[PDB]
């Protein structure tokens, strides 16, 4: 999975299903939908921070470099450019 589809909070917190288990790991937007039963580990793990920042369990264990890999071909997207250091403005339509 090999693109930057910069997606917006919003769109992350609405990919928590099952087929669309994304995440935020460090700034970026995960999915390891198709590696959820492919992760050595678990998967529902992947579920308790889907949409969310696993960033915290990422760090906790420590992961291995084999595993850093995997998320660059698990990056989907990225946090919003207007939404990475700010998160405060209005739309305006018309
Ligand atoms: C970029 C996303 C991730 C990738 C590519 C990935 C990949 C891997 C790989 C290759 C290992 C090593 C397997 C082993 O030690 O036998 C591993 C272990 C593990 N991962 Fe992940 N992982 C990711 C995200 C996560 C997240 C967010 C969680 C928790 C919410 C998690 C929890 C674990 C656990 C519990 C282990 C087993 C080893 C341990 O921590 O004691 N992983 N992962």
């Amino acid at each position: 999975d090999k693109d930057v589809k910069y997606y917006t909070l919003e769109e992350i917190k609405k990919h928590n299903h099952s087929k669309s288990t994304w995440l935020i790991l460090h700034h970026k937007v995960y999915d390891l939908t198709k590696f959820l039963e492919e992760h050595p580990g678990g998967e529902e793990v992947l579920r308790e921070q889907a949409g969310g920042d696993a960033t915290e369990n990422f760090e906790d264990v420590g992961h291995s470099t084999d595993a850093r890999e995997l998320s660059k071909t698990f990056i989907i997207g990225e946090l919003h450019p207007d939404d990475r250091s700010k998160l405060s403005k209005p739309m305006e339509t018309l």
